[PDB]
């Protein structure tokens, strides 16, 4: 088992910031499976990965066979089937749970004008994710971790600490569902293994923040 993810921008040595790798790797991590990481450096990236994924986009993910899958969808599905035990299948009825509230911090965290309204389309967004988890929670299915945490986790740590460190924005103790997940989830060892540090995941939106 191997799997292609994003290097840290300016440390190609240190596992960086992908939302879209972490998922592939909370779920390697939460299903116990041994696995080789490979850092790709997408500002120089090496030889052997263009020759396995020539569209360069990571992750990309290699199950035994030599056929490297891109689409951390497709790959968390791929992980699955061939790894049925421990069950991380979503319902499907909860499977566009908080789907909305990554585009919508990124286009807060890119505004630089306060008079638009991206801050409160994102808002909306984590309302209507702290309405589901009181319904639903702690976790987006039961009590137990699922497939569609390991997709949103990563996206919401992005938000975290992507919005506190560029607008001194964070998600407001009114949703306390919300923070509930966060702190449950990000303290999971998957989690603590996975996350891109502080450091390299603010040096990984700087740029965009500032084009």
């Amino acid at each position: 088992v191997e799997v292609c993810v994003k290097a840290a921008v300016g440390a190609p040595d240190i596992l960086g910031d992908c939302p879209f790798s972490q998922r592939v790797l909370l779920t390697l991590e939460e299903k116990k499976i041994t696995y080789e990481m490979k850092l790709v450096d997408l500002s120089n990236k090496p030889e052997w990965f263009l020759k396995i994924s020539p569209e360069g986009k990571v992750p990309v993910f290699n199950s035994g066979d030599g056929k490297w899958i891109a689409d951390s969808d497709v790959i968390t599905q791929v992980i699955e089937e061939k790894f049925p035990t421990p069950s991380l299948v979503t319902p499907p009825e909860y499977a566009s749970v908080g789907s909305k509230i990554f585009p919508s911090f990124v286009k807060f965290l890119k505004s630089k004008d306060a008079s638009d309204g991206s801050e409160k389309a994102l808002l909306d967004e984590l309302q209507a994710l702290d309405e589901h988890l009181k319904a639903h929670g702690p976790y987006i299915s039961g009590e137990n971790v699922s497939a569609a945490d390991l997709s949103l986790g990563p996206k919401l740590f992005h938000l975290q600490v992507a919005l506190e460190h560029f607008k001194g924005w964070k998600i407001p103790e009114n949703l306390t569902s919300v923070h509930a997940y966060t702190k449950a989830l990000f303290s999971r060892e998957s989690f603590v293994k996975t996350k891109p540090a502080n450091q390299y995941l603010i040096a990984g939106w700087a740029p965009k923040v500032n084009a």
